[PDB]
Parts: C-alpha cells; structure tokens; sequence
C-alpha cells in the first residue's frame, strides 16, 4: 500500500474518532488505521466486489469498528445517508485513487501489460454485467472518438495513428483481449521508432500504458466520479476533519488540487446534452471563502499525496 505511513501520520487518528476510506481495496491502509488506534469507527468503501468482500471480512475481526459499503463514489452519499451517518461526521476521509492489486494482478480482469486476459477493465467486477467493457468501448467506437478519449485521458500524442490501428485491426478480428490490444500499440509506430527499446516493454513506461490508462478513465467514468467523491468527502467531514487523497495520473491530480483550492470544475448537469454525448470531459485539463488548510503534498512512482484540514 502506498505511503501507508504518511497516510496514517495525516489523518492522525485518535480515540472515539470516525473515518470513511472510500478506497478500501485489499484493506491496506484501513487495517494501518486500526493498528495505530483500534477505539474508532470506519465505513469502509469500494465499488468493486473483490474489495469489499475483504472489508466484509475484516468487519468480522473488527466488529465493533468497522461498517462495510459496496459503491462508487457517486453512491457514497445515499449509502452514507442510508446508513445514518449525518453531514459533518468525520474525521478523517481517504481516496487512494486507481486500481487495486487485485485488480492489477488478477489477468481475467484486464487492467493490466503484463498477463494476457479479456479486455474488461471494469472495477465494479461483475456487479453491472452491462457496463461497457474496455472491449466494447474499442470495437465500437469510431475513430476521431477513440483518439479523444486517448488524447484527453491518457494524454497520448500519438492518439491518432494508434486510433488508426485500432479501427484497422478490429476489420479484421474484434478487438477482445489485452495484449491482442498491447500488440495493435505497438503496430502503429514504425520498428526505427521502437527498435531495441526496453523502457518500452517496462511495467510503467510500456508502449501501450497511456492508452491502457484512457481506457481505464472512460470506462469507470473517473474523473466525475472523482469530483463527485470530493464533495462527498468535504460534505461529511467535519471541521477540523482531514481528507487525504492519493493521486497518480495528471488529469486527477489537477482536479483534487483544484478542488482544495476551491475552485469550481464542470458539473455535467450544467453541460449540454450535446456536450455531454458529443464532447470528452474537460475536468482536470489545461483550459476547462477559504474552505481547507492545505497540510500536505509529498511525492515517492507517480505517487502524489495531498491533505487538507476542513475549515
Ligand atoms: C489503489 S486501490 C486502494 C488501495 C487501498 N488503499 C489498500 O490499502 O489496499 C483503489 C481502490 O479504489 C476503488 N475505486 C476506484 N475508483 C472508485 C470509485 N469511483 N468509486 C468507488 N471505488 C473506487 C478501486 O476499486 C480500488 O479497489
């Protein structure tokens, strides 16, 4: 789990205190939590399955502290408000934003360069067996959509030739698995371009990762789910209360940091239908009172933590 130690330091939790980590995962930071002080109570959120049977089960070891929620940041509020939990409860909030390692190191479910798998990508797991997969986003899409969706949120310069390749290739045997998709990558740069070059074929700097990444942000809707996870956040927390949010792309970093700043980002409701079926989101890039105390930001990694006090 990353910066564990940092993450406990910030959020600093004492007796009789209350926290939602609403990236639970594999537990790792919820479980640090509990190890520094045991007398707390904490809602433990994720919209995958995988994730929250986890926390289910250490609710069994931590009865008395630990409340299990299965949902995406956009369900949070309801979840929390169905579960009693007022606005201005908590101390503490956590976002450890991306993938899981179950979902990275499990291949069936296709986030990850490394193991072959299907093209799925979908963190809510089997949950919405309708949810457009990675696969069904590549196969369909047309061709000036998909180099969008890779400029925007991968922020892949070469979003066009390897949207050229995707469109060329599916002609040819629909797109369905992960290095079915890694190999189109890599096919749309000339061998002078890529000859010999292992930082290409490395677990971060791989070929194929920005466009792995847009993916990812398009499929699980991120980057409103984000914006819509802080506001919860800032919602229940109470004064004095801390968020802490590890980011690890650009575009979430820029909204999380415009976020404490309190500077105002696009709600869809206020977007077109036009817009909002023609257009990629704009949150997070370049041209889209006080309200925190800015306590935080320490780097590794693409690793950024940030941490505010609510005022
Ligand atoms: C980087 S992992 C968090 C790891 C965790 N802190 C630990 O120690 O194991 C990110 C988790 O947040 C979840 N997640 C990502 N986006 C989410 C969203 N919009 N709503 C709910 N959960 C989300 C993922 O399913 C994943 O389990």
């Amino acid at each position: 789990p990353v910066m564990v130690d940092e993450v406990v330091h910030c959020l600093s939790p004492q007796k009789g205190q209350i926290f939602l980590d609403m990236t639970f995962g594999s537990g790792g930071h919820t479980k640090a939590i509990l190890q520094k002080e045991s007398d707390i109570v904490l809602y433990a959120l994720d919209r995958d399955p995988t994730a929250y049977a986890l926390a289910e089960h250490l609710s069994e070891l931590y009865p008395k502290q630990i409340r299990a929620m299965l949902g995406q940041f956009s369900q949070a509020e309801a979840l929390l408000m169905k579960a009693g939990v007022q606005p201005g409860t908590f101390d503490g909030v956590l976002m450890d934003l991306g993938c899981s390692s179950m979902q990275l190191d499990t291949p069936e479910r296709g986030f990850s360069l490394r193991k072959d798998g299907p093209l799925d990508m979908r963190m809510d797991g089997g949950r919405y067996p309708d949810m457009p997969t990675a696969a069904d986003v590549v196969n369909a899409l047309d061709q000036q959509a998909l180099a969008s969706i890779l400029r925007t949120y991968g922020e892949e310069k070469h979003a066009k030739k390897i949207a050229s390749a995707i469109v060329q290739a599916r002609s040819i045997y629909p797109i369905t698995r992960t290095q079915q998709l890694a190999s189109i990558v890599a096919g749309a740069f000339p061998p002078s371009a890529i000859y010999t070059r292992k930082d290409l074929l490395q677990r971060s700097t791989h070929i194929a990762t920005k466009t792995f990444q847009a993916l990812r942000i398009f499929v699980n809707n991120e980057l409103n789910e984000l914006y819509t996870g802080l506001k919860t956040a800032q919602k229940f927390l109470r004064p004095g209360g801390r968020l802490v949010a590890l980011s690890f792309h650009s575009l979430e970093d820029r909204i999380v940091k415009r976020f404490l700043l309190g500077i105002s980002m696009t709600e869809r409701f206020n977007l077109s239908v036009r817009q909002q079926v023609m257009k990629t989101s704009q949150l997070g890039s370049d041209h889209e009172p006080l309200m925190w105390e800015l306590i935080h930001k320490k780097v590794l990694r693409s690793a950024k933590l940030r941490a505010a006090i609510k005022l």
